[PDB]
């Protein structure tokens, strides 16, 4: 698809067979998802930084459908004010900034 | 342009007769430059909201050019972590997420 920016990029995501809403932000290097209770082995990982980190699963691997994209990798799983797509898996979906 | 998202996507802007580096943010809403003397009236502006809010001046119809494309926006100028460029200019410019 081609997504305009006049609102909130918010798609729908499919993952550990449920569906979910996420934002797809440019802004964001990693991918980070509400809790989820995603199957396997998982390393911690700490995110933020800012006033301190955030410590949260990394999940590698994961299979993940973004717009009905199947696509497969690295998604962090825990606090978040909103589920977030990162760059890391819109190259994998081949999503780029155009103009 | 096409940016591809394997890497954070800053941009030279040029604003104030003034080259900087900012980061082309889908999450963002709004466009957040460091502290910049942009001439003229402002109105104070809340940005942020977790755990309290920063505030800002609203420039409006301000000149800014972006990756050599010149348009005209809203800028909010004030601390931010880095310059960050949001979804209100990024329409202004064209500029869409395709895959």
């Amino acid at each position: 698809p081609q997504i305009t920016l006049w609102q909130r990029p918010v798609v729908t995501i499919k993952i550990g067979g449920q569906l979910k809403e996420a934002l797809l932000n440019t802004g964001a290097d990693d991918t980070v998802l509400e809790e989820v209770n995603l199957p396997g082995r998982w390393k911690p990982k700490l995110i933020g930084g800012i006033g301190g980190f955030v410590k949260v699963r990394q999940y590698d691997q994961v299979p993940i459908e973004i717009c009905g994209h199947k696509v497969i990798g690295t998604v962090l799983v825990g606090p978040t004010p909103a589920n977030v797509i990162g760059r890391n898996l819109m190259t994998q979906i081949g999503c780029t900034l155009n103009f």
